[PDB]
C-alpha cells in the first residue's frame, strides 16, 4: 500500500501546519502521490535556525517532555521539542534494527547526555530490553578516557556505544594503559552513531574491539532514520519517508546518489516535512539477505565532505572505502583530508611511507597518502589527562 | 514500629545475600530499634574496598543503571540499581520538594556523567509530565554562557543545580546583562549535592526571586530528605535515620550527631547503618506543613566542622550567623580559613565590617575579611565558550 504511506504523509502535513512556519508555505494543500509530494518546498537547516523555540512547536506546553539542540556552538542551533510518545518513538527506532539488547547486557554509553539526544534515546532503548546502562556520557570533566578504560576493565560491559572517533581514541588511551580492551573477552557488540561510517572504518573498529559493529544513522530533529542489520547494511525506519534528490535539479533521482531528504511519519511536536539533512546517499531496494523487508540505505556522508577536484568529485565514503583497502602500515586509524591546488592529500599516522607512484587507487581522481608519525596528528597526552573534580572546597585548615 | 521493624529485617535479609554483609551480620534478626543500634556501621571506606560484583544482591538481568562517586580523586563506590530502585530514588524527590506540573519546563543543571541526581530528577520530572532540558554539568557542551542564553531563550520555570553553580550562573548571566530574576519565568529552584543553610537558601531566593526546595541525598542511598513549603527537610519513608554521638557511637537522647541511614527500599545492595559522615538532628515536632514525616536539620559534613581551641561549631551554624550580616558586608561568595587558632571568613562584599565591634553571637571568635567581587571567584574564567563541533576531517585549503 502506497495508501498507508500517503495517508501518513498527509497526517504529517496536517499537524505541521499547526505551526506558522509550516502553514505560511504549505497551507491546507493535500496530496495524492509521492510525486505531488516531491513538489513541496524542502525544509533546510538554515530555515529552522531562524525559528524561536515557540515557533517550532505543534503541541501544547503540557505535552512537552524533553528538549534538545545542535550540540555545536558553531552556528545558531535548532530547537527540537519532544513529547513522551516522540521520545519513545526515537528509542524504538534504535531497537527496530541494530544490535539485539538482552537483559543480561551491560552497556557503556559513551554519548553526551549534555543537550544531544543519542545518549538519552539509547538509554530508553536499552532499558526497554531490560539491559543495564552505564551513563559515562562524553565531553564531561567527570569521565575522561582513562576512567572509561578503567570502567571497562572493572565492569566488563558487554556493549560499548560512542561516536567512532572517540572509540578509536578510547582504544589508544587504553592501550597506553597496557589494556587490550579486545582481550578482556567481554565486548560482543559496538554501537556507532553521530558520524558517517565506511565499511572500511567499520571493519577497522571490528578488528580493534573484536566485536560486531552496528551503526545508527539519525539526527536531533528527526530521530534515528536507520540502523545496521546482522549483514551490515543500514535499513530505513518505518517511521520515515526518505527521498534521494539530485544536488542541482532537486528532483527525485531515478537511481544512484543524491541529497537525502526525510519526512517524519511519527513525530508530532514539530514534524520534519522534506528536511534537508545535507548528507549524500542512495536507497537500494534489493532485499537484504537479513530478510528484513525495509529498504537498505547507503550513507555517503555530509555534502560539505564531498571531495571536489577539477577532474571529478567523490563522496567521503568512496574516498574512505579505498583508503582502508591499504594496509594499516600505511593508513592506520588516524587520518585527515586536505584538498589543495587541485590534489587530494590524505594525511595518515602510519609506519610506512607509500609509493604513491605505485599507489594504484581505483578512484576517478588522484589521491596521495601523506605519511605522519603516530601522535603528531592526534596528541595522546591531551587525552590521558585526568582533572580532579569534587564538590566545592570552602573550609580550609592551614596546619 | 511493627512495620519499621519488619522492614529493617527485610533489608538485612537481602543485604546478607552479599558476602560483605553476611560475614558481619549473618541471619541475626532484630526486635527493636535499640537492638538494631547494636549492629556495626557501614562506612564510606568499607564500600570502597568492594569490587562491583561484591556490592550486589541481585542477578545481572535485574541490573538497570550504574553509578559512582563522581570525583576522579579518591577510590569510588559501586552502586548498582534495578528499575524499581531507580524508580524509588525518583519517587523520593517527588515525595516532598517542589510540586512538578506538566506545564513545567525544567533546566536540569546536574551532571548526567556517572552521578545520579541528574538521572533521578529526570525520572521524577517526566513522572509529573513536565519537560526536562538536559543541560548537564561539567561538559564542554554546556558552559554557563550557553546556559544563560538557554534560560533567556527557553524561559524555563524551574532551575536545578548544586547551589554553588547556581550562584555562578547568576554571575555569568549578570555580566551578560541578563537578570534571570526579571525574566519572570523561574518560580522554583531545586538545590542538591551540598549542604544549604537557611541563610544561603534565603540568598538564592533573593537572587532568582524564586522559592527554593533543597534535596538531601547520596549515590549509595537515594534521596533521604527534601524541603517542605515551610522550608524544613523531611525524611523519606524509604529510610530509617539515626543520630549517633561522634565519640560513643550510640543513639543520642537529643541534639546533633553523626547521621546514619538504612535503606528500606533498595535491593541491589542495601545501605545497612551507613555513615554519611554528616552532622545533623531529627526533630519530631510536627512541621506546620502538616506532613507527618519527621524533619531533619542538616549541619553539613563532619570535616566541615569549625574547631578552634576555644570551641567547635557546624558549618551551618557558622553560615547561619555570617548571613545575618548585611548584604553589603557578606554577599554570596565566601570561603573559610582556620589558621593560628582563629576563624577567618573571606567574603566578596562592598563594605568592610567594623570587626573591632563585631556582633557575632557564637562560642568562638570569627572575623569577616573583606574582598573585592571577582577576586575570590574569577568571573572571567567562567565566561569563556570553548568552540565544539563534530570532527573536521575534510579541509579545503585556501
Ligand atoms: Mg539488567
Ligand atoms: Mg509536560
Ligand atoms: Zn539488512
Ligand atoms: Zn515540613
Amino acid at each position: 500500500s502506497n495508501s498507508q504511506l500517503i495517508t501518513k504523509l498527509n497526517s504529517a502535513l496536517q499537524i505541521a501546519t499547526k505551526a506558522n512556519f509550516y502553514k505560511d508555505r504549505l497551507g491546507n494543500i493535500e496530496i495524492k502521490s509521492l510525486d505531488d509530494f516531491s513538489k513541496l518546498p524542502l525544509t533546510t537547516k538554515e530555515d529552522l535556525r531562524k525559528l524561536k523555540p515557540m515557533e517550532a512547536l505543534t503541541v501544547d506546553i503540557e505535552d512537552l517532555f524533553q528538549y534538545h539542540e545542535s550540540f555545536g556552538t558553531t552556528g545558531e542551533p535548532v530547537s527540537t521539542w519532544l513529547t513522551e510518545k516522540d521520545f519513545n518513538a526515537y528509542g524504538d527506532q534504535l531497537n527496530e534494527f541494530g544490535v539485539n539488547f538482552k537483559s543480561t547486557d551491560i552497556v557503556l554509553n559513551r554519548f553526551p547526555y549534555a543537550i544531544s539526544v543519542p545518549a538519552h534515546i539509547f538509554t530508553n532503548a536499552i532499558h526497554k530490553k531490560g539491559a543495564c546502562v552505564i551513563p559515562v556520557s562524553k565531553a564531561s570533566a567527570i569521565s575522561p578516557l582513562k576512567r572509561v578504560a578503567n570502567l571497562i576493565y572493572k565492569l566488563r560491559p558487554s556493549i560499548l556505544t560512542g561516536i567512532p572517533d572517540e572509540l578509536i581514541k578510547l582504544n589508544k588511551v587504553a592501550k597506553f594503559m597496557d589494556i587490550s580492551l579486545k582481550d578482556l573477552g567481554c565486548i560482543r557488540a559496538i554501537c556507532t552513531a553521530g558520524e558517517m561510517l565506511s565499511e572500511g572504518r567499520k571493519a577497522k573498529l571490528e578488528s580493534i574491539f573484536g566485536a560486531k559493529v552496528y551503526n545508527y544513522y539519525g539526527c536531533t530533529e528527526c530521530g534515528n532514520m536507520a540502523a545496521s542489520c546482522d549483514e551490515g547494511h543500514l535499513h530505513i525506519s518505518k517511521d520515515f519517508y526518505v527521498e534521494i534528490l539530485d544536488p542541482v535539479t532537486l528532483k527525485p533521482v531515478k537511481e544512484g546518489k543524491g541529497k537525502i531528504i526525510v519526512t517524519t511519519l511519527n513525530k508530532e511536536a514539530f514534524p520534519m516535512i522534506r528536511y534537508d539533512l545535507g548528507d549524500i546517499g542512495e536507497i537500494k531496494y534489493e532485499k537484504c539477505s537479513c530478510g528484513n523487508d525495509r529498504p537498505v540505505l547507503i550513507h555517503h556522508g555530509r555534502e560539505i565532505d564531498l571531495i571536489k577536484t577539477s577532474k571529478g568529485t567523490i563522496t567521503f565514503k568512496e574516498l574512505q572505502e579505498e583508503i582502508f583497502k591499504l594496509p594499516n602500515s600505511v593508513v592506520g586509524d588516524v587520518f585527515r583530508v586536505k584538498i589543495q591546488n587541485d590534489e587530494v592529500i590524505v594525511e595518515c599516522e602510519a609506519d610506512e611511507e607509500l609509493d604513491n607512484s605505485n599507489s594504484n587507487l581505483n578512484l576517478p581522481i588522484e589521491v596521495k597518502i601523506k605519511r605522519f608519525n603516530h601522535g603528531e596528528i592526534l596528541n595522546i597526552d591531551n587525552l590521558i589527562e585526568i582533572k580532579p573534580i569534587a564538590k566545592p572546597k570552602y573550609v580550609e585548615y592551614v596546619d
